[PDB]
């Protein structure tokens, strides 16, 4: 019936995941979305608590797949899974610490004497949460509280992301860089680059490439708070030559809309 | 003839990288070395410098890195990079450890008419003729870069000496995992030892457990990397483990600090290895 109201959408992209782990605190669950087509829905739920032994939220992607020998049973049960904490929302901010690992415990052992937030669930649940966890791409998303709106409020936030990242995506194919320069905050940055640098590459590319084509793949939508983070099969045309790379942005809210704070780019 | 103190060994594990970059601060130079056994060979070398732009003490990161991706045209400005650029993963361990960290590093060019001081505070910058030599060299999340703001030269049989010093540390320490003699196996670890996962209490009671139940492992290393600069040590091997339950492979790296007149671990990771 309802609808986490911070995933608005899972990539189509078929090297990504099919599947999006999402954590909510405050109901002490965890529960697996599958995209179907431009929608989402909801596969399975598990119980989960947070170690206890404030906790990070985020928007976060899985990593490694740990078990014994390497990590204690006693601590972790029989799979840790690694995430990419700290992000780079967090890093902007000097944030640290031990990490945050999604893991078990064993069966005699509450979850919440797990690692101070981690996310624990029981050893038979980890296990099976495996089955849908793709190294390197699936999310997981954990979060203090969690929306649940209408599909068809659903729908509508959804639809207004995409006419944001379209928005976006347009003023660059168009290189139209007025328009394009109002995306990004001033403080952005990207490997190589600040503001001033990225928009004097932009206006030099097109003083030599004067078409190009710029084409986005459906992509990953996630919308928590101040945070939104964008993930999609990027394919660029310029100059009879081509590539396909995967993009990531993140930005910030900004009066009523957002303002891109990083871009990443990694080759396909 | 002279061989440089702080780089000891290259692994001989062909997964890694037969080459090791090396950036002398004080001389204005890059070097490339190449593994000979257990021996290091200088095979070229190159002007370079380091960027000074957009930085009290005037100084930039010193390290030892590795080379992570390789960036060109049009995705980074000529202007500003020349013909190539290639990442490393600054800030690394021991770097996060001190918690100073500032911008990033790579290693790039820059157009033949400016100085490679032009380049961003702490890059390292060379010539387009030059970036394009070094490609050859490079192989992507492998390749060591060690930027050293200075570079002490010693004599074949000082180089030999310091390296066997090394070898017999590491030796030590494997050996000691190996009869799982925790006395003398803790004695090599930091009390403020992290991996990920543990501390040190955590990491020794998890050793301790798994002596309780397998009573006889074997751990073999293939050579290692050995780098040995200032307060630092690196160790990168191929790491064999093996007990009555298990095997397996993986990538083993160790980082250590002087304490008095020998090394404790800070920091050890592993990462699995498989050929299949
Ligand atoms: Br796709
Ligand atoms: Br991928
Ligand atoms: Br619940
Ligand atoms: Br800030
Ligand atoms: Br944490
Ligand atoms: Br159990
Ligand atoms: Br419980
Ligand atoms: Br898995
Ligand atoms: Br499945
Ligand atoms: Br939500
Ligand atoms: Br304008
Ligand atoms: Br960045
Ligand atoms: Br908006
Ligand atoms: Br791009
Ligand atoms: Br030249
Ligand atoms: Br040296
Ligand atoms: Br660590
Ligand atoms: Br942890
Ligand atoms: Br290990």
């Amino acid at each position: 019936d309802l609808l986490p109201a911070s995933l608005l959408q899972i990539s189509e992209t078929e090297a990504f995941s099919r599947y999006v782990i999402l954590v909510d605190k405050e109901q002490r669950k965890l529960s697996v979305f599958e995209r179907n087509g431009e929608q989402i829905q909801k596969i399975t739920e598990y119980p989960a608590d947070i170690g206890k032994m404030k906790t990070p939220e985020g928007i976060y992607f899985l990593q490694e797949r740990l078990s014994q020998p390497k990590i204690p049973f006693s601590l972790y049960g029989a799979l840790a899974f690694t995430t990419n904490y700290p992000n780079l929302f967090d890093k902007r901010e000097n944030k640290t610490g031990s990490g945050i690992w999604l893991h078990a415990i064993p069966d005699s052992v509450p979850l919440t004497r797990g690692s101070r937030g981690c996310v624990v669930v029981r050893n038979d649940v980890i296990k099976k949460l495996a089955d849908y966890i793709k190294l390197g791409e699936t999310p997981i998303l954990i979060f203090d509280h969690v929306n649940y709106v209408s599909k068809s409020e659903h729908d509508k936030r959804r639809q207004d992301l995409s006419r944001f990242v379209e928005s976006w995506r347009q003023a660059w194919e168009n290189q139209d860089i007025e328009k394009y320069q109002t995306f990004y905050d001033e403080g952005f940055k990207a490997p190589g680059f600040n503001y001033k640098s990225w928009m004097s590459h932009k206006k030099n590319l097109k003083s030599k490439y004067e078409y190009i084509k710029v084409h986005l793949s459906q992509p990953y939508i996630v919308q928590h708070n101040d945070q939104l983070l964008v993930k999609t099969l990027q394919r660029y045309e310029s100059d009879k030559h081509v590539d396909y790379g995967v993009k990531t942005i993140y930005a910030l809210k900004s009066g009523d809309t957002y303002k891109i704070i990083r871009e990443e780019w990694a080759p396909f």
